[PDB]
Order: C-alpha cells, then sequence, then structure tokens
C-alpha cells in the first residue's frame, strides 16, 4: 500500500479494530497472555508501548467474548509449576518491526516518469503461537507480514531537461510534519492487519483444537 | 523456506555469490557507494560486519566488471560538492534485518499430526537505490524481502495420547550447536538471495538509464 502524507495535518494514532463477537458463556478455562516482545526501529520507541498495550487489551477481549478467563505474564518463567498445570493455554506473540526513513524511489508511473518520491517504507513480521505449556503442544499458530506499507513524505517532479528544479530540491527542514504524519499512517496500518489477523484465527475452533486432550492430561472434569 | 539443523557440525558462513560477468572497457564514469546501513536483531550484530563488507566488496565488483570507477563514501554528507558533481550516480542499501528465535509452531504435516518444532525464523527486508546525487534524480531501485527462511532448531513428537514424554521436553541447554547453525544457515540465505538481486537488477541498461542526460548535466564531454 503507498499513501500520501500531509504537512498540514498530523493523522492521529488510532490503535483500535472493532470486535463483533456474541459474548459466549463462561467456559471455566483460564488462558494466559505474555507481554509482547516485538523488537522495533529506533524511530517507534516512542510509540511501542502504545502499540502492544492496545493489542495486548483486544486480543483479552477477543479470549473473554469466546467465555476464556484470561491472565496475564510477564514471561513463560512467570508462570510456576501450579500455573503450568492449572492454565490451558498460553499466546506469545513476538516481532521484528521497523519503519526505514528517506528512501528514494522512481514511482513507477509511465505516464509520469519524471515522478519520483521521498519515501518511508515498513519491513517485518509478528509471530504468534498459543501452546500449552506443561507439554508444548502448538495448539494454534500464525504470522502476520507488516512489511506492506509505504508513506511518501515528498514527492518530486524533475524538469523535462533534468538539471535541478525547484522540485528535486529536497529540504528535510520542512518536512518534519510530513515525517510525523508518515509514521502514524503506517503504525495504523500495521495495527489494523496485525488484527484482522488476530480476529481471522483466534478462533472457537482454534483455540479448543486440543481441548480434550490438555483438559485430561490436566484432570479438567 | 524451512531447513534442518546439526548438533554435530555447525554449516560454515558462505558470504559469496559467485558472479559471471565479462570485463567490458573502461567507461570512464564513477560511481559511489556508501556504506550500508542495515540494522539488525542482537544475535546479529557478531555477524553483520562480516555480511556487509562482503555485499559492498561483489556489489563493487559488479560495477567494475561493467566499467566503471568506484568509490567508497561513509554517508551523503561525506559527499562534497566537487564529489557530487563529478560522481555519476550513488548506490545507498538501507535494511531492517532480524531473526527471531525460539519460534514454536506445528509442522503443518497432515501424515504428522504430531509433530511440533522449535525454529528460529528471519524477518525483514532490504532496499537499494542508485540516484545522481546532485539531482536526487533515481536512476534505479529494487528491494528484496528477506524474512522468508526458518531453520528448525528442535523437532518434537507428541505421544498418541499426549501429555508428557522425551521427546516434547524441550532444553535449550542442550540445544547451543542447532542454534548456532540455524543462524549460519539463514544469514547463508539471506545473503543468497541479497545478491542475486544485485546482479538481476545491476545491468548495464539500469545503470546507464539517465546516462545522456547525466552526462549533458555534468558536462561529461
Amino acid at each position: 500500500e503507498r499513501m500520501k502524507t500531509s504537512s498540514e495535518h498530523v493523522t492521529p494514532l488510532d490503535f483500535n479494530y472493532p470486535i463483533h463477537i456474541v459474548q459466549a458463556p463462561q467456559n471455566h478455562h483460564v488462558v494466559g497472555i505474555l507481554t509482547p516482545r516485538i523488537q522495533v526501529s529506533d524511530n517507534l520507541k516512542p510509540y511501542i508501548d502504545k502499540f502492544q498495550d492496545a493489542l495486548i487489551n483486544q486480543i483479552q477481549t477477543i479470549f473473554e467474548k469466546r467465555g476464556y478467563q484470561v491472565l496475564r505474564f510477564q514471561d513463560e518463567k512467570a508462570l510456576n509449576a501450579q500455573d503450568k498445570r492449572k492454565i490451558f493455554s498460553v499466546l506469545d506473540l513476538k516481532g521484528w518491526v521497523g519503519i526505514l526513513e528517506d528512501l528514494k524511489m522512481n514511482l513507477k508511473d509511465p505516464n509520469n516518469p519524471n515522478l519520483d518520491t521521498l519515501v518511508d517504507q515498513s519491513s517485518g513480521s509478528v509471530w504468534f503461537n498459543f501452546y500449552e505449556p506443561e507439554s508444548n503442544r502448538v495448539v494454534h499458530d500464525f504470522a502476520v507480514e507488516v512489511g506492506t506499507f509505504q508513506a511518501m513524505t515528498y514527492t518530486y517532479k524533475h524538469n523535462n531537461s533534468g538539471g535541478l528544479n525547484s522540485s528535486n530540491s529536497i529540504i528535510h527542514e520542512y518536512l518534519e510534519k510530513n515525517k510525523e504524519d508518515a509514521i502514524h499512517k503506517i503504525l495504523n496500518r500495521m495495527y489494523a492487519v496485525v488484527m484482522k489477523k488476530a480476529v481471522t484465527e483466534l478462533t472457537k475452533e482454534n483455540i479448543d483444537k486440543y481441548r480434550e486432550a490438555i483438559d485430561r492430561m490436566k484432570g479438567f472434569k
């Protein structure tokens, strides 16, 4: 996806993906969610906590709507021996997520071959697995690519004769808002595609894939 | 691509991609190559200098075989005003390249549904552009995805009845060699796909895309 940016208005962050699941009855199973470990580029460090916190809050609501109780844990090691015996399964999220800045590209418009652009470009991916902590049975695993978003920070057009002109003078000192807008729009897209994935994969059928065997092993009667 | 690993033999690093280009005559143009800026995950920090150094050395030989002289520069700012007037165009490489460790996945074998695996998984991408530094004319740009490689560090098989068994006890204290092997094999694959890309795109026709206009602007007679 390729998106324009603005020097006038910075697009607000909007880390929310509407979920429409009818409240199921309580199934008395408890699931754990570990703090995600998404490593990010330096430009994303001011945002990643807001991003992760929203994601975890929304994923928690998927499980709750489907009738599970949900507990949060720092990491795998935070589950003591009794926790592991009791918990149905645990969701772990890991990721490598970055935005590369100030890339110059030709726009690839055959009708406009003199148009080039300065872009920010996303890169990386996030990986989910839902596993039973005693046995390491993988109940469900899935992933999402997030390196598919490009925001044009500055578009320029060469003169028919080549050489220098007002457009192709790139002055970063005038682009601060475009560049903030780029990061915000990419973040909003990356949030939506991760959450769409989560909603699509965290279904009753996938969550319950090994319910009988897990409940037998754990003595859940 | 999904690859096995070994606890016996760590696959040597092999950052070399054979290039077969007949030495063209000297064209008296000079190109610049900037030090690449590939940001990597912490597990790749011991390797990235070796990786980048090899890539740059091989890309330099592509341009030289095609008849260009090649100069190296620290960054865009290292090109003084006279350098920018003289240099034909400059190649910049940026990337976001990581390996996520210890992911648990079901193997997706319908004939073997009890087989799960611990994997290292690559993630990210690298972005090339070749641009004329005075005008910012993008001569050629291209990119390569590198998040497509998975190395199985430990494969395990659940008993038909579920529960615990010798296989599904995951003991990281025994996996040091498998994990070193994983990183080395992924790095070798990522090198080969980046270099294949570079060879495919850094052709005489793409390098010379704006030769006349650039030479006219610069007074190259």
